[PDB]
């Protein structure tokens, strides 16, 4: 494979997401041998580290992937470290030095990419700096690495990309959204696109409505300061169902370039109807978990660090609808939750029932087609067949495949999908500017009844799928969520 | 469960057919409940057995399908025997007196089914003088299970439907087809017509090409005496095969009663391209096995019983052609033969590649959509997804089912679903007189080339599958078997 040539620079360097995900990330690429001699990597924190103790802590960080001793001191011998204060604005100079004198010392032109994963206060003023105190390269390419979350609403947000375009161009943005960084998440173009059967049925003539599922079985956890303003809303639905719903509701592109790609997803985020406050009591749902089956489920209001009085959702259901030919009638189901039955990221396609009669007893239900995210990658084919009775009639069958264990081993992990795109410059597996403010947009308008009380909050009990009202919201569309738990 | 009311008069029922797979069949229906009272089973063959040896023969066949040894008494019971002299119009009063009597003896009203379990030569005599010497039933139906319905030859075949038409109603006529009778065959049109992805790609604009294998490990084993003059040709494709084709190449029925069943595979069978003598060497190739790499696996012309000028083809390999908007230019491709690589009746419906450029080093590749029938009943379908690799890349996957335990264990056999459907006077999985005297002409225009030696006889190790001859014929079209033994 060929050489990849950059130089990166994580701005929050000790934080357990660099120590975790995306230093073990970088080395992998390392031993697949991308990275090899015209590299390095500039960590930036705000504690009083030091180039020696921060090689150390890398390498702590990477012991469990090392093949070899002397493959991981090459691999951190292109590290190094700066005391950063992201508001000083001297202090960037520290910092313009650091990264040319690695520049230098590995022969590296231009090709820059800064990591923010700070607190996203700081995103807007490091971004600014990175263009004053003259952090950004001449030659090569320069590009920006946004951690979440992006904003908060649309203002926020539009607040956010206004900043960020003074220094980077839209297109030298890359927001982060890991969950577009899994393998199976990437399989639905190749699915759709790679067979007639499938691309001349994504349709509103074929499909009854598409499902989008996002369950936990944990709880709120430790995490609740940060949770109960954000809620299952803001934290699962507002990004990470949005951006899976953009694979599945795009438009035909041109090519497969990212340029297409995108163009064909806007296009359908531009079709997306906006509701008022009628509309998002008739077509979402938020809920709260109550207690479980065991005494290690308590209701959400008795979990650690909740406020007594909080209206947070643990979980939200809600019905998306395009005005797009393709999509015309076609209800796009969302749910995601806390406290929930299962594990489980997944998609199923309902197709309309057939209309032809066997005169059976049981005659034609509809066929699925799932794609399941997490835990494990399947997809799954649930046909019309004949059942084993003696008189004609249909049953329905499934065709199943799930990843081998090669597959398994030789999948990149969401951390390193991103960066390495990142590097290549392909901005297939990240959402643009319109695409998340489209989201910022829709998101909103629930929000805004939400905070003013406008709608219920129901509740359900913790290890089931959700409210009864969540059931009911599939229903009145003659629907019903195909998995159960 | 309804009790059926009826009498089967088996002709031949000391024969093979009979003692393996008549008989224990019909206890079958007994068990599940059909059979209650008002049935018996009358039999009838040369040699002069009584009562008691017949039953006798009858336990002895059923044994190993009984649980209780009681009900295998009761069932027992309703059986009588007859010697009879088919040709002799004279014993069939002695035949018609055995079926009043046990009619009366059991309260059947009407209701006759007479299985012609013999040699075709006697079907016509039997059927005339089933009229003539008055054993056809007063009120009730009166059908006619004709084992052999192809006959030995076209002529003979059309004088016996002659002879059945002056004396009998066509929707009293039973031609049986074991193949037609088997679960897996049946599930075809449901898959079809019961998916509407599958229902609207089922045409040119879709399919590739459709393939039909019928392999067999096994040699001419004992029955070189029928096999050597019948060949694959007549023994495997004029009949199982082309029963097959029929459910695949016909149109869509405007319902499912077997009446718009008929008339659909129909308009299939008068749109098939009947071959001249320059076509049959295009588009079919004959061949016949040589010896296996082991030992005992010798070459035809070895066999004990094969005479040494035989030029008999154990295998057959053609193209079929249908004339119809919906299959203009796609072919059928057709194997059968005795010591090819496993034994196996299967269905490959190959779609053509999808044209979507992904950029990447793999395009999409064709779909294929595979019903087993044979050994055991299992469902694939291959479809293209995204490789586990770097960059952006497809592969193909296979989606799979197979019947459960339980399923082959309330699986009905063939004999006793086909029995069961004529006392319930259902025509779908019978074979038409269209569809039989269109695979004889169709037939017949290639054994007229193969019996005045105008087209080769090829060769081919026992255990592969087949001539290569064989390739070569879907290699002219791009094609090539899925199924590689």
């Amino acid at each position: 494979v060929s050489e990849i040539k950059t130089l990166v620079t994580f701005f929050g360097g000790t934080g357990d997401l660099a120590k975790r995900k995306l230093y073990p990330s970088v080395f992998n690429l390392y031993k697949k041998g991308y990275l090899q001699k015209h590299f390095a990597i500039v960590g930036t924190a705000r504690q009083a580290l030091n180039d020696d103790e921060f090689k150390q802590l890398v390498r702590d960080c990477i012991k469990d992937f090392t093949d070899d001793q002397a493959q991981a001191e090459a691999f951190i011998e292109h590290f190094s470290y700066r005391a950063h204060d992201v508001t000083d604005a001297a202090s960037y100079a520290v910092l313009k030095e650091a990264i040319e004198e690695a520049a230098d010392k590995f022969d590296i032109d231009g090709n820059r990419i800064f990591y923010m994963s700070v607190a996203p206060r700081f995103f807007g003023t490091i971004a600014k700096y990175l263009k004053s105190e003259g952090l950004l390269a001449d030659t090569g390419y320069n590009r920006l690495m946004i951690e979440k979350p992006f904003g908060t609403s649309y203002d926020t947000a539009a607040e956010l990309q206004n900043d960020l375009e003074n220094a980077f161009d839209d297109n030298q943005l890359f927001r982060i959204d890991h969950y577009l960084g899994k393998e199976m998440v990437q399989n639905i173009a190749a699915l759709r696109f790679g067979n007639p059967i499938f691309d001349a049925a994504w349709n509103k003539d074929y499909i009854k409505n598409v499902q989008v599922t996002l369950s936990e079985v944990l709880g709120v956890e430790e995490r609740a300061g940060y949770y109960d303003t954000a809620g299952a809303l803001l934290d699962m639905i507002q990004n990470h169902t949005m951006q899976i719903v953009g694979w599945l509701a795009m438009e035909k592109p041109e090519s497969f370039t990212d340029k297409d790609i995108r163009a064909a997803k806007n296009a359908a985020f531009n079709a997306l109807k906006i509701y008022d406050e009628a509309e998002v009591n008739k077509y979402f749902v938020r809920a709260q978990y109550g207690a479980g089956d065991s005494a290690d489920f308590k209701p959400y209001l008795e979990e650690l660090d909740v406020p007594a009085d909080s209206k947070n959702n643990t979980f939200i259901a809600g019905e998306l609808q395009f005005d797009l030919p393709r999509w015309e009638g076609v209800p796009f189901y969302v749910r995601s939750g806390k406290r929930l039955a299962a594990k489980q990221t997944r998609v199923d396609i309902v197709f309309k029932a057939g209309t032809f009669n066997f005169g059976s007893e049981q005659e034609a239900q509809e066929a699925v087609l799932s794609i399941i995210i997490d835990p494990k990658g399947a997809i799954e084919l649930k046909l019309n067949a004949k059942s084993v009775e003696d008189a004609f009639n249909t049953r329905t069958i499934d065709l199943g495949w799930t990843v081998s264990d090669e597959d398994k081993k030789n999948t990149p992990e969401p951390y390193e999908r991103m960066i390495h795109d990142t590097m290549n410059g392909d901005g297939s597996n990240f959402a643009d500017w319109n695409g998340v403010s489209i989201a910022w947009k829709f998101v909103d308008a629930i929000s805004a009844v939400y905070t003013a009380d406008k709608a219920p909050l129901e509740t359900y009990k913790s290890g089931s799928m959700g409210p009864e009202a969540s059931d009911k919201l599939l229903a009145a569309n003659g629907d019903a969520w195909v998995f159960k738990g």
